[PDB]
């Protein structure tokens, strides 16, 4: 069929398009190029050719097959934040990624997902008898920060369990993301002129140095053991594998960082959106509270319960569909293939625009937020909010729990209000790596007026 896209104006194309991404934001550039051209088209980030697809069929083909299990980005930028052949999130070494994913995959399922539902509860309760830490004089709560802390506290108690200063680590995790996001696709010229990224180089060191202190104490606590396999958290599983010879110490320290930042990074921003959604849809928030009484009463939340919270389940899915945080997935082709009649050479970067695809395909009322879109059991081949196949979200299951749980325990106890005219749509957003609130603008606060 040959590939839709802008002109390769003899080396001018690649410069305008890359340049567009840097000015626009990886997020919006895709939403732009999809709109103007096809729902499948070619652009250039650095030299390398790169597809951007919002066709459900292409999307599904990609995430399904094993020869797409790699992402992409500046080898200089990934090296700088420490994810260059080290993490899993952006680990592009297919063998070295292959042997690391199992560790995440194990810790984020089975007994840990059972532990989580209650670890999430107790770790949110603690912080809700502590609003003094987050609340304005005028009653305004700093929802974002609150969430990040309970998210990081949750991640700690499950995967690492070593005493730390939430307050301080959160600000650092932010700096790390800020940097990661800044450097993911900066062209190499950028890295020569060094006084131009020293900020980002210092935000990385901050978090890394703060965590090397944490893993150092975690190592002591295993070398003086109360009989080993009694308490096998993610962090240990790794350290024990290192002291076999499967992982580099360096490689371990990244997974433990990548395992910590993940939830605060994304769950906080996601739940925050769902909160401006519950606060502007009274019809919905009533359905949820009733469902919570029907199923739980004022008992504690337990694993057996989560399947029953069906209306909330549809709320999370509809909030993620209508107002996503992770709206695009970056993959890369490893073997050549034809996909939807188009040829795609190995080495071709891919950006799946799942955020646009959730408005162009399947759904009945795509452009309005309604629990109506999920009244008819969604095929999952038309709604991929986590991804799937050999490189889907590793947290994809645990997350669905944690949201359910922290949404329950919150709504269970507070009515939520949005300062003045504000709402998800009127909120000002940055559309770069993710799709998150612009934190330098204000009016992002909420008001937690009690209940019953
Ligand atoms: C609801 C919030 C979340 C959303 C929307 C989300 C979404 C995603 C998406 C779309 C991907 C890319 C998968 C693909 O390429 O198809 C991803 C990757 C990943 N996610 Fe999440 N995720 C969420 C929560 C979490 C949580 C709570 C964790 C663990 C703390 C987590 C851990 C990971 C990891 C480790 C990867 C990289 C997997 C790999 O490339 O090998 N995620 N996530
Ligand atoms: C604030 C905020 C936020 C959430 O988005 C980021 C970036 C995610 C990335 C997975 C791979 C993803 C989906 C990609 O392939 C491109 C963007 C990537 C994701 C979701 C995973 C963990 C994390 O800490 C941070 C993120």
């Amino acid at each position: 069929s040959s590939i839709p896209g802008p002109g390769y104006c003899m080396g001018i194309g690649p410069l305008i398009s890359h340049g567009r991404f840097l000015w626009m934001g990886i997020g919006s550039a895709c939403n732009y190029y999809n709109r103007v051209y096809g729902e499948f088209m070619r652009v250039w980030i650095s030299g390398e050719e790169t597809l951007i697809i919002s066709k459900s069929s292409s999307m599904f083909h990609i995430m399904k097959h094993n020869h797409y299990s790699s992402r992409f980005g500046s080898k200089l930028g990934l090296q700088c934040i420490g994810m260059h052949e080290k993490g899993i999130i952006f680990n592009n070494n297919p063998e070295l990624w292959k042997t690391t994913r199992p560790f995440f995959m194990k810790a984020l399922s089975g007994p840990g997902l059972v532990r989580m539902v209650t670890v999430c509860a107790e770790s949110l309760k603690t912080h809700l008898d502590r609003l003094e830490e987050v609340t304005n004089e005028s009653g305004y709560v700093d929802v974002l920060t609150l969430l990040r802390r309970v998210m990081l506290d949750t991640s700690n108690t499950l995967f690492l369990r070593i005493p730390l200063d939430e307050s301080a680590i959160v600000v650092k995790i932010q700096g790390y993301f800020d940097a990661w996001q800044a450097l993911l696709i900066k062209p190499d010229i950028f890295f020569k002129i060094s006084w131009l990224y020293k900020k980002y180089e210092k935000s990385v060191k901050d978090l890394k140095d703060a965590i090397e202190v944490l893993i150092a104490e975690k190592r002591r606590r295993i070398s003086t053991e109360e009989k080993l396999e009694e308490c096998m958290d993610f962090a240990t599983e790794l350290i024990l594998a290192e002291k076999r010879g499967d992982l580099t110490r360096e490689n371990v320290n990244q997974c433990i960082l990548e395992m910590l930042i993940a939830a605060p990074d994304t769950m906080s921003v996601s739940l925050f959106f769902m909160l401006f959604l519950i606060a502007k849809h009274p019809n919905v928030e009533e359905a949820i509270i009733k469902e919570i009484q029907t199923v739980i009463g004022e008992r504690d939340i337990k694993i057996d319960d989560i399947q029953k919270l069906k209306v909330m389940e549809n709320f999370i899915y509809e909030s993620m569909r209508y107002q996503p945080v992770v709206d695009l997935v970056m993959r890369k082709a490893l073997e050549d293939d034809v996909i939807d009649g188009y040829p795609v050479k190995k080495g071709t970067n891919i950006i799946l625009n799942i955020g646009r695809m959730h408005r162009l395909e399947f759904f009945p009322k795509p452009n309005e937020f309604t629990l109506e879109n999920f009244a008819k059991n969604v095929p999952y081949r038309y709604f991929q909010p986590f991804g799937f196949g050999p490189r889907g979200c590793a947290g994809k299951y645990i997350a669905m729990v944690m949201m359910k749980a922290i949404l329950v325990t919150l709504l269970r106890r507070f009515h939520v209000k949005t300062l003045q005219g504000q709402c998800v749509e009127s909120i000002q957003k940055i559309h770069d790596l993710s799709l998150h609130p612009d934190e330098t603008k204000n009016m992002l606060e909420m008001i937690f007026t009690p209940r019953n």
